[PDB]
């Protein structure tokens, strides 16, 4: 309830209103990322996450300036906050992302054949991301 303490003091009735739009309105992304980089990447806690308030339009624009903020966190005891953030690099697509290779990513192991497959992929957003940069 701390949003909805949050929430409270943030203007009387209609905030619960505005508590579902303000809530992914700020960052659906940062809040997924620092998320995914806090504990779990699992798209269905990832909706169970949002779930909480009231569909897929939160996890659609999931995909930028998405991308981005999760590469600002990177900083031996903190060697796996890179990694934490690493693994965050392999997963993407519908195909791998509706799936339970979501928790699977984690798992990084890292295969070979997306090596040369997100290296194509981030390059996409290569340049996006630094427009949300600079």
């Amino acid at each position: 309830l701390s949003e909805i303490a949050k929430i409270m003091c943030d203007g009387t009735s209609l905030i619960n209103q505005m508590k579902v739009n303000l809530l992914k309105k700020n960052s659906r992304q940062i809040f997924a990322v620092a998320l995914v980089k806090h504990g779990l990447f699992s798209l269905d806690i990832l909706e169970t996450l949002f779930l909480n308030r009231a569909y897929i339009t939160a996890y659609l624009p999931d995909y930028t300036l998405a991308e981005i903020t999760k590469l600002y966190k990177n900083s031996s005891d903190s060697e796996n906050a890179n990694m934490i953030l690493c693994s965050l690099r392999f997963l993407i697509t519908n195909f791998e992302k509706d799936k339970r290779h979501g928790s699977k990513y984690k798992n990084i192991n890292w295969t070979d054949d997306q090596e040369q497959a997100f290296q194509k992929k981030l390059q996409d957003n290569i340049l996006g991301i630094f427009q949300v940069f600079s």
